[PDB]
């Protein structure tokens, strides 16, 4: 799978 | 509720 | 897209 | 970090 990254920062990865 | 997302295509987010 | 869910509780939603 | 699961297949979850 991949891990696309973004912020809320926090670093958080969504993991597809 | 917030949505972050790390790719605006197959749109991916987190919704808190 | 989906949403899926999940919790941390805190509950979440990944959209793909 | 933790990675919580929305879909345990085509994994689907957050890394925080």
């Amino acid at each position: 799978a991949k891990v696309f990254f973004a912020a809320d920062a926090a670093i958080i990865g969504l993991m597809v």
